[PDB]
């Protein structure tokens, strides 16, 4: 209900073809330790790692 958008608490370089580099702050919807997500600020989207994202609006 709102438990699927999220917030970077800290930057992230992608690392392979399937990952999806962001910045903290930037905000992520989720489409396990790595999640499906598209960027709010690009519209791309690739696997993420949980830890680095936390619940936002
Ligand atoms: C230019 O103005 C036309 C457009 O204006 C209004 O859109 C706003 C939008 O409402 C507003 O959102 C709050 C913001 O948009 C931002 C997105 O919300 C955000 O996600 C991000 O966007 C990302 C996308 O998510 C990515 O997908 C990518 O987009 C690029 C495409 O990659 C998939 C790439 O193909 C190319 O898109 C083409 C597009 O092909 C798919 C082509 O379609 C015919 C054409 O798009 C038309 C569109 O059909 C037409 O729709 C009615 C209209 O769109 C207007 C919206 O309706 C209006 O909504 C209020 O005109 C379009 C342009 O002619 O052209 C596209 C451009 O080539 O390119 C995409 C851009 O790289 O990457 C983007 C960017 O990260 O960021 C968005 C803001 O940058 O702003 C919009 C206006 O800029
Ligand atoms: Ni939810």
């Amino acid at each position: 209900g709102s438990h699927m958008t999220f917030v970077a608490l800290y930057d992230y370089e992608s690392r392979t073809e399937t990952d999806l580099s962001f910045k903290k702050g930037e905000r992520l919807q989720i489409v396990g330790d790595w999640w499906l997500a598209r960027s709010l600020t690009t519209g791309k989207t690739g696997y993420i790692p949980s830890n680095y994202v936390a619940p936002s609006d």
